[PDB]
């Protein structure tokens, strides 16, 4: 024909290079299991031949159960997956530059060049007041050059249990946001920073974060704290100045507006002790603190070594001032001072200083850190850090070091997460299989942590919608959402399949934690299922990017994700049965 069509997996990308392989698909039916308030995703893959094809459109019926309960077609959003270019290597500028369908772009029609793949993401939101049962419906695909329409048989079962709202779970999610990057992309001026004109491009993507379970909000407290690793500079949200007497003063304006925005959006609730403010960092890159010297009237920097007399002096000034400031705002209880991977000497100097500065109630700042922990059961220092996150590449699957460490922390009421970054596999890159994200989240629970941290909400390059290639890291590493087009009406961001799979993983670990809690009798059955998870092997492509070791390892990430999900849905059904009989 002029146009071919088939249901396809959301687990991996359908790429142009796989054209000839893809044209041989003909999957016409789809079924899945969801809870009330849950979501489901699917995909239809289309193709063209010698001739191009205009105005390709897809559309969805209403969905109806056996009691004629309705889920409107408006809960089904079908979006073209837009392709963007990606250098497939890591700091390898001569690596091949290939298209990946990494963007959940727009609804409506689309043209398709000769001999091309195009795919459309399908997202189904089950309303929070939906009735249980088996729902059926269909999705149609048509075009202009086609005098016919293809048809696709979709059903799904809603189980009689309500997907927990994020605030009803104990899942920890922290994605680092870069609000100045949002300002740069959308040409927000210096003077409009953290005003309503800025907030308009932040609210949507922050709501999105909140709704998938985000609780951590990063705030920079010194300038360029990651040495400009990213496309955009990282300004400090707290401006430092040295006055004529030679003591430091701090301007909290940006920090205050940023945090207040996050309080207004419900990510943070400092009165109720919810959410975290992560202050980056007491160990910024090379210990460098840049400041305006009012005396010499110029910009200067210092680089004092942790533990040194100058260091203790300066951070004592900041921490003391910051604590008082946060106490007047009522924010102090949810505030953490962040560290990062440093020498044990630097880390101990930090924890020792921080612990030594207290308010009237002898409360000190909480402390948060990426740590490299991989073995041994000496927790005495690690327990003085209130939130830690461990890179997946430092977690040894052939041991229970990580899980034992995490379990100790849960007992003491401390937070623990894992993260992925450059060099990790599974991970959440543009070139990753999106299923890897669901796996990652399940791995956080397999390790008995509270959840997942990633550095990379929104660190856009110049024009990521067209090319995400950046000089460091696997492509797409620095962002899980895309921006909208600069002229958008409109939308302020687009989601990605990789992010939707993180979201799936999170909802699905939330189902498992909910069951464990509400059906104590199923708990060890569930725990055993979780603890059966296998870990695929990390390989590396010809150009420096981490990837799956082999086809077997790709398949395992998918099979394992689905296995566990299904297992949990069966436990779901067991609990539901119990209630009915
Ligand atoms: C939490 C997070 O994602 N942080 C980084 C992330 O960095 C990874 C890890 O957290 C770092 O400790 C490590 O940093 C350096 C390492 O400790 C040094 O011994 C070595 O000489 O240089 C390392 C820098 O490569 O780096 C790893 C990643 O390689 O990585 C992401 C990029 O995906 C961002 O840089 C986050 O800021």
């Amino acid at each position: 024909t002029t146009l071919g069509a088939s249901i396809g997996s959301t687990d991996f990308h359908y790429l142009q290079k796989d054209y000839d392989e893809i044209k041989k698909l003909n999957l016409n039916t789809w079924n899945e299991v969801a809870w009330i308030g849950d979501e489901l995703n699917s995909k239809i893959v289309m193709w063209t031949n010698s001739s191009p094809v205009n105005n390709v459109t897809l559309s969805s019926s209403d969905f109806i159960n056996e009691n004629g309960d309705l889920i409107s077609s408006n809960n089904i959003k079908i979006s073209w997956l837009k392709e963007t270019l990606a250098n497939i290597g890591r700091s390898n500028p001569s690596a091949p530059l290939e298209p990946f369908p990494d963007i959940i772009h727009n609804s409506g029609s689309l043209n398709i060049e000769k001999n091309k793949i195009a795919s459309a993401w399908i997202n189904i939101k089950i309303p929070r007041n939906a009735k249980p049962g088996i729902y059926n419906g269909s999705i149609e695909v048509t075009a202009d050059e086609l005098e016919k329409s293809y048809t696709f048989d979709y059903s799904f079962e809603v189980l009689n249990l309500v997907q927990p709202l994020p605030s009803e779970t104990n899942t920890q999610i922290e994605f680092w946001q870069h609000p100045y990057t949002i300002a740069r992309y959308y040409k927000i001026c210096k003077e409009d920073l953290f005003t309503e004109k800025h907030f308009k491009y932040l609210r949507g993507n922050l709501k999105e974060y909140r709704n998938m379970g985000g609780r951590g909000v990063i705030a920079t407290i010194v300038h360029e704290a990651w040495n400009h690793q990213s496309y955009d500079s990282d300004p400090s949200m707290i401006k430092w100045r040295k006055n004529s007497y030679g003591t430091f003063e701090f301007d909290y304006s940006h920090f205050d507006k940023w945090i207040q925005l996050n309080i207004d959006l419900g990510i943070l609730d400092p009165e109720k002790g919810f959410g975290q403010i992560k202050c980056y960092s007491i160990v910024p890159w090379n210990n460098r603190i840049q400041y305006f010297n009012e005396a010499t009237n110029k910009e200067e920097a210092i680089n004092p070594t942790p533990g040194s007399d100058l260091w203790i002096n300066i951070w004592t000034q900041f921490l003391t001032s910051f604590m008082s400031h946060l106490e007047e705002k009522g924010w102090f209880n949810i505030t953490y001072i962040s560290m990062n991977q440093r020498s044990m000497d630097d880390l101990k100097a930090c924890v020792d200083l921080i612990e030594n500065i207290t308010n009237n109630s002898y409360e000190h700042f909480k402390i948060s850190s990426a740590m490299d922990y991989e073995s041994g059961n000496d927790y005495s220092f690690l327990d003085r850090i209130d939130d830690i996150s461990i890179g997946l590449s430092h977690i040894n699957h052939n041991s229970d070091d990580m899980k034992n460490m995490a379990t100790h922390r849960q007992e003491l009421g401390l937070l623990t997460t894992i993260y992925t970054c450059t060099g990790d596999y599974p991970s959440s890159f543009t070139i990753s299989d999106p299923s890897e994200g669901a796996f990652t989240i399940w791995y956080s629970l397999y390790q008995n942590t509270n959840g997942f941290l990633r550095w990379s909400w929104d660190g856009w390059v110049e024009n990521p919608l067209e090319n995400v290639s950046y000089k460091y890291w696997e492509p797409g590493d620095p962002f899980l959402i895309y921006p909208a087009e600069k002229d958008s009406i409109g939308k302020t961001f687009y989601s990605t399949p990789r992010l939707e799979k993180l979201k799936e993983g999170i909802r699905d670990i939330n189902k498992a934690k909910y069951l464990m809690e509400k059906a104590p009798n199923l708990k060890n059955s569930i725990e055993n299922l979780i603890y059966s998870l296998k870990r695929p092997n990390k390989g590396e492509n010809a150009y420096g990017s981490a990837v799956a070791a082999s086809k077997e390892d790709r398949d395992l990430t998918i099979s394992e994700a689905n296995r566990i999900k299904n297992g949990i849905n069966n436990f779901a059904r067991e609990f539901i049965s119990l209630t009915m009989e």
